[PDB]
């Protein structure tokens, strides 16, 4: 038997409508387009307190090869991650509760070593594809890439980054692909636990004073969580990455087009090819 593990966070979920509806569309395409070998197994990780673990069991129910559904206590991950992602949310969420939101970041010391790899999954997505299809890129890793993930496809990081921008005005960081970087985006990330744990340079970045350092190289200070995180070792290391094609994410946020961006934002949103999953972020519908 073959294990196959996605997780999702699920916090909240009680008495929310809009939160509810979104799981709705994700896990239904997701479950509905599933295809998977009878030999294999796919695991559905979910982060939840005792109020939405009766949420999502409740849901699923509706909905469902074998397909474990794995519960992980909120509390119990955030108690383990919080002495490991303390020294980073003074700087990605410029306290001690919102550690649960750097999970990505430290996925390989919190799962176990029985998992080898993780895909974790945003709520606001609509698959349009089988899920094991996805799996595939991680045979496209290279070696010393650590985290699959795709770019951001909105101008967040030309903001972000301004006054990186500002004294590096030839600079890549920022800029919109394919010759810029324009950050990523956590919504669809597939974290090489395995890769995660032997990588020195992994585990070096994820020290105090290494995250001070470069976060003041970049003037940086987020509040996109564990994205920003990536996005700005992304910076540094483009290599650690192993950049996901945009029809895995195509992100239909376009607000900040009507917010200061309207020039430079295609560059940025641009995306052809036949979509496999959509991320509705920002309450975007699909
Ligand atoms: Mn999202």
């Amino acid at each position: 038997p073959v294990d196959y593990h996605l997780l999702m966070m699920f916090t909240k979920a009680e008495h929310n409508a809009p939160l509810q509806a979104k799981a709705r569309v994700a896990l239904s395409s997701l479950l509905r387009l599933a295809k998977f070998e009878a030999h294999e197994v796919l695991n559905l990780h979910f982060v939840s307190e005792e109020a939405s673990r009766e949420v999502a069991k409740a849901l699923l129910r509706e909905l469902l090869f074998k397909c474990k559904v794995i519960f992980h206590d909120v509390a119990v991950l955030t108690d383990k991650l919080f002495p490991v992602v303390e020294a980073m949310q003074k700087y990605f969420s410029a306290y001690y509760s919102d550690s649960i939101f750097f999970l990505s970041v430290a996925m390989h010391q919190i799962m176990p070593k029985e998992i080898p790899r993780i895909i974790q999954l945003d709520l606001d997505l609509k698959y349009k594809t089988n899920i094991r299809e996805l799996f595939e890129e991680f045979d496209n890793f290279l070696p010393g890439a650590v985290i699959g993930i795709a770019r951001e496809m909105q101008p967040v990081y030309r903001h972000t980054f301004w006054q990186f921008r500002h004294e590096n005005p030839k600079t890549r960081v920022g800029d919109p692909p394919p010759e810029g970087l324009p950050g990523f985006n956590s919504g669809v990330m597939l974290l090489n636990l395995e890769a995660m744990r032997q990588s020195p340079l992994y585990s070096h970045l994820l020290e105090p004073s290494w995250v001070q350092q470069l976060a003041d190289k970049y003037h940086f200070r987020g509040h996109l969580g564990d994205q920003d995180f990536f996005t700005m070792i992304g910076m540094e290391h483009p290599e650690l990455f192993h950049v996901l094609d945009c029809t895995w994410n195509r992100q239909l946020c376009t607000w900040w087009r009507d917010h200061g961006y309207s020039d430079v934002f295609q560059a940025y949103f641009r995306c052809e090819g036949h979509v496999k999953i959509y991320h509705g972020n920002c309450n975007t519908p699909i």
